[PDB]
């Protein structure tokens, strides 16, 4: 191995302790940049929960519910009682006076929660949905669902279904290129047969050629294809196929190649170190996606099952928001190497990466990105004029494309993400916690918990190693 | 009384058979057009209703609610654990498992309810809100909320404020003109005290004064001031102050002056041949705001105490319809001497109005207006590019402008808009009832009612004349 592929092998697993300790100071926002972050998040966050006004409004109930130290049932009783009072439309009268039950039923609610996070059911149908968010500034990135093959004939259909977007995305950029026009995305694990198991010579046998295939289709039209990172067990194999495609000769001087690392692994950093190089060797600039990471539970869940020395991702939420901000100042740190995309939903995380990004902004600097359903009302505040109150930052939304049958995987992460009350789409969503609080500085937060603990960067307590 | 004034005043309460009967042919639209007015209500309904899906959801659950003939809490129990069985990471898992409590409740929630109409606490506020959708080709009009005043004081705050948004508007404005920019609507009865009661003398001695005063300083910045019709009794006084307004030196050649009509009167087709010699005779443009009514509940009510002969507005929703369709053509026919703006939430209303303009639509031709709170959804189809599937008419928002203290007239007319049962803002939301009865032609549901009761426009059969 290389010095920076070895480097990525030592640190799998390595303790969050010392991970954690390491990350602390790469991360940590200079004083100045901190404040201006705060202020920034705090900022998006009220505007994005007080939309309509949802505290304003809380404030005026219990103003009421104390002058008259009525409950919950009591003050609504009220308010119905008021409600029909004024629908007295004069004044004066107002005041004088089996198992498919079951196999069905989760089927049903996959879909019915799941149409809020998919774009369209075909390529066409999602491409037709772009104008009115493209006109606005924002960018897309289409992301055909189904993944996991099980059978050659799946990975075929795949493989089939990528194409036919590719082209129909091609003909909508039409010449717009990698930056400004719409992309799209990809999955190994869709492209190749069992690849949770693959070896490394079928899949450089069988599953390369049509990466490289896709990718130079993607090339014709000159729009940004991305490779999705998955299971932490296979971040090793993506690697040797991104190697193996950045020296193609028919991709030399192209930048449209695109890369996702997830924040959460402990091994990201050191990914980062490989990319650069990559970058540097094979003369390009690559689009690199930073993510925080969607497979958490599952990862979590595998190592415990597996026994092994310890986890390939961090246990606590707050841990991970750290390496996320140290990983994005190595990435911001080389502009002619790497073209960073950050994929955020959260306001702490974006106002921070904004902040971090320093003076003098130009579009090809970096892009913001977000999911389609859960992204654009933070974003609506972001992609914009500065003389409408933006802050005239691109953002790219991933959009979701494909019918029921594809949805279920993509669906669960969703539920899971959205649903944890460690997620800033959770937590903003919940009334009862200060603003404060919801941006709070993470390497701060790391910091409190260090001198509570007695050291640096302990596992979750409810999160033991797989061993115990 | 002149030939057109007279008129006016002998159709006041005239037997609802006899106004109906005369109204049917003037707005029975030709068989082409009523069809295309047919196809695009239905659409612009449609993609209303079902924005989110909603229709197509409940679709999805009756198909489950049959195939397990199961209840609505059933249903729901079942979505409860397909939800928490979702929520399982991995597949294989989830596989194989006094009075003033009452005055301050009224109080609480007419502010609660008020706030999605009102567009902001003062004339900066709310002008600070307008460009979001004046970039979409939406225009404004600021409705200072405040009416009926009941003192000399009170009068006299009402035209501070007046005054001051004018100054705020028109700076606003900044040019734009009558028609692309800005404007004002002001209420006669926030001028002169004790509006409902006044005497001609009085009101032209001192009300006349201020009407001219403000539309002067309109007139200065070139931004249309529009007078709101308020009660019926007080239709004749506001025709005369229009009259003499019109006939002002300072005021020659300019077209800003607006004056609202309310198709529910018996009056409306009367006031219209009025305005139109008005128009003629003082050689203007008049900017007409044709509405259906807002005080329906109030002037039924007020008829049914003073025992007179009839009541001056219509009893049955279906005629008010009807006799909005028939002064729209009225209006359309006169484009030299008024610009018609069609206030309305009603896709059918809308979608016909748009086929009786004809052919070769230009800017200056018409406008459509709303109220804010309740038409944007319904124009974000409208106005806007052909090329984003919009129909490219322009539709003004009407934009209140107060505080709390200002808001309760309002609020109230609002609830009983919105919660009637015959309003289509109403019945959109029943989705039980399909789309072709809720876009219904309103002349053939006259005409359906006159074969099945034995003649055409009978009153309401709940609603008696007042001697009754
Ligand atoms: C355009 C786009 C492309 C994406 N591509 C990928 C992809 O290819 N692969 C992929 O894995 N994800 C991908 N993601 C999504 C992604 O990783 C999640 O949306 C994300 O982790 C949420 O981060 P956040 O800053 O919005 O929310 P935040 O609420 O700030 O952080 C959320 C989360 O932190 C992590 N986490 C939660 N609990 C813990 C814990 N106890 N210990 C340690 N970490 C924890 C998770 O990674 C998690 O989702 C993509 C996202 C977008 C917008
Ligand atoms: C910009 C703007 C300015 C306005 N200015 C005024 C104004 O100065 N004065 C004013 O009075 N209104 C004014 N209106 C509002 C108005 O009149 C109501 O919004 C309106 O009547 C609703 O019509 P619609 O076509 O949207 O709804 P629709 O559901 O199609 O019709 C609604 C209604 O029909 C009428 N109605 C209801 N029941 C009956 C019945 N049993 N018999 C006969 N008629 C019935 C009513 O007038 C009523 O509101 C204005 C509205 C706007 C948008
Ligand atoms: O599949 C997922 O969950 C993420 C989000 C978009 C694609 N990678
Ligand atoms: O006051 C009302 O109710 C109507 C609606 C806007 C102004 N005239």
């Amino acid at each position: 191995q290389s010095v920076s592929r070895a480097a990525i092998t030592a640190a799998y697993r390595r303790p969050e302790t010392e991970a954690v300790s390491m990350l602390l100071e790469q991360a940590r926002l200079p004083q100045p940049v901190a404040e201006q972050a705060h202020k920034l998040a705090y900022q998006l966050a009220d505007k994005l929960r007080n939309q309509k006004n949802a505290s304003g409004r809380a404030g005026m109930v219990q103003g009421l519910l104390q002058e008259f130290s009525l409950s919950s049932q009591e003050g609504v009783a009220l308010m119905c009682l008021a409600e029909a009072l004024l629908r007295i439309p004069d004044k004066a009268t107002r005041d004088a006076l089996g198992e498919p039950l079951i196999r069905k039923g989760v089927d049903m609610a996959m879909r019915l929660m799941g149409e809020q996070f998919v774009t369209g059911e075909t390529i066409a149908e999602a491409l037709a949905n772009a104008r009115k968010l493209e006109e606005k500034g924002f960018r897309y990135s289409y992301d055909m669902l189904g993944e996991a093959a099980l059978t050659a004939a799946d990975a075929q259909a795949y493989m089939v279904s990528y194409q036919q977007a590719i082209h129909a995305i091609g003909k909508a950029s039409n010449g717009r290129g990698i930056y400004e026009g719409p992309g799209i995305s990809i999955k190994l694990s869709a492209l190749h047969p069992r690849y949770s198991r693959a070896q490394y010579d079928r899949v450089m046998e069988e599953l390369y050629p049509r990466l490289k295939s896709l990718t130079l289709l993607a090339r014709q039209y000159d729009i940004g294809i991305n490779i999705d990172a998955e299971e932490s067990d296979r971040l090793e194999i993506s690697l040797d196929l991104l190697e193996k495609l950045c020296f193609e000769p028919e991709l030399a001087g192209w930048n449209g190649i695109g890369f996702v690392i997830q924040a959460y692994q402990k091994r990201c950093p050191l990914v980062i170190d490989y990319l650069i190089d990559l970058a540097t060797r094979s003369r390009r600039r690559l689009m690199i996606r930073l993510v925080k990471g969607a497979y958490w539970d599952s990862e979590i869940k595998r190592a415990q099952m597996d026994g092994l020395e310890g986890y390939p991702v961090y246990t606590r939420k707050v841990y991970t928001d750290v390496s996320y901000l140290a990983c994005a100042k190595k990435l911001l740190a080389v502009p002619n190497l790497i073209y960073p995309q950050f994929a955020t939903h959260n306001a702490h995380t974006l106002a921070a990466i904004y902040q971090l990004a320093g003076q003098n902004y130009y579009p090809g600097q970096y892009e913001f990105q977000c999911l389609h359903g859960m992204g654009e009302p933070l974003y609506e505040q972001v992609t914009g004029k500065v003389a409408d109150g933006k802050l005239n930052r691109p953002c790219r939304i991933s959009a979701p494309v494909g019918t029921h049958e594809t949805l279920l995987a993509y669906l669960v992460r969703r539920l899971l993400e959205n649903g944890a009350n460690t997620s800033f789409v959770n937590r903003i969503a919940d009334t009862s916690l200060p603003l404060d609080e919801l941006v709070a500085d993470p390497v701060t937060a790391v910091e409190k918990l260090a001198q509570q603990e007695g050291q640096t960067g302990l596992p979750h307590p409810k999160i033991p190693l797989p061993r115990d």
